[PDB]
DNA sequence: GGGTTTCCACTTATTCAGGCTTTTAG
DNA sequence: CCTAAAAGCCTGAATAAGTGGAAACC
């Protein structure tokens, strides 16, 4: 349908991708295991024209149900991994998941080579996997054994525009309307808030919002060992003038764009003071009823 | 063909999106 | 007093990452 600015597909990449290498034991492979190697991206079900735009784009990868409520679009064709590689060496990643491009470019090395098929090849593979996502299986790294590091170096680098931050906050962005119990006149104190989350990996990516959008400031929070990071802005201000002239600029994508707009709606009204005229509440508590879970 | 690649159904792990209420600022 | 802003709390599930099975292809 709809093409993808390359620049937000890289942000929605950022935040949504997945770099994927299959070793598999396999009876029927001369050297006892089969590849496969690939990028994929897995949104729940409304978000499905996401999917098939950026199918479009690229004119790769295979849609398919992932479960009840989920899609994907995987890329494991091999020829077709040239396109992935092309479109990320001109529209780099900026998280930690370059990380990942950059094994699954070593892997993608290694197999057009036809090295996959030899001894030293899966080993080098088996190599590359381990430092991968989440890294080899017991019975994977059991069955080569060598002394496989598992690290790999931490990647750094800068929002390279608006356009992938609006890919990123297509991916990983929030916009409430927080209806708070307040001690004014209407009895509810409407308050836009915009938020970015994300591992804290990547807490210096974090960090940089509060420059690059010249707002915000930035929570922790975990459960058990699991540690993030919330960028939030509330003031009205900021959310007026810096985070929506963004995002009108930069046009998000998926089902997002609708909350966003709905967003948009309501910082119009509180913008003309009618979030202070119980009808213009009325019609805020119908929009917040209508968007978000409530879509 | 015998190996190898590709696709499809489905699962598992966790990092998100994004819900609240109460307190302070101005 | 009054409204805006920030402090401060939370977890279900949409993501991330992955696996089993087998058809299709070279
Ligand atoms: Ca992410
Ligand atoms: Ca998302
Ligand atoms: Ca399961």
């Amino acid at each position: 349908r709809e093409s993808i600015n390359p620049w937000i597909l890289t942000g929605f990449a950022d935040a949504e991708g997945s770099f994927l290498l299959r070793i598999r034991n396999n009876n029927k492979s001369s050297v006892g295991y089969s590849t496969e190697l690939g990028f994929q991206i897995t949104l729940h079900n409304k978000d499905k024209s996401i999917l098939e735009n950026i199918q479009s784009t690229w004119k790769v990868g295979v849609i398919a149900n992932s479960g009840d409520n989920a899609v994907s679009l995987k890329v494991t064709r091999f020829e077709d991994l040239k396109v992935i590689i092309d479109h990320f060496e001109k529209y780099p990643l900026i998280t930690q998941k370059l990380g990942d491009y950059k094994l699954f470019k070593q892997a993608f090395s290694v197999m057009e080579n036809k090295e996959h098929l030899k001894e030293n090849g899966i080993k080098e593979l088996v190599r590359i996997k381990a430092k991968l996502n989440w890294g080899l299986t017991d019975e994977l790294k059991k069955a080569f054994p060598e002394n496989i590091s598992k690290e790999r170096s931490l990647i750094n680098k800068n929002i390279p525009n608006f356009k992938w931050l609006a890919g990123f906050t297509s991916g990983e962005g929030s916009f409430s309307v927080n209806l708070i119990k307040s001690k004014s006149k209407l009895g509810v104190q409407v308050q836009l808030m915009f938020r970015i989350t994300q591992h804290i990996k990547d807490k210096n990516l974090m960090n940089s919002l509060i420059t690059y959008l010249g707002c915000g400031y930035i929570n922790e929070y975990n459960k058990s060992e699991f540690s993030w990071l919330s960028f939030r802005v509330t003031k009205f201000s900021d959310i007026n003038d810096k985070i929506i002239p963004v995002f009108q600029e930069n046009t998000l994508i998926g089902v997002k764009l609708e909350d966003f707009e709905d967003w948009c709606k309501v910082a119009k009204l509180i913008e003309e003071k009618k979030h202070l005229t119980e009808s213009g509440l009325d019609e805020i508590k119908k929009i917040k009823l209508n968007m978000n879970k409530g879509r």
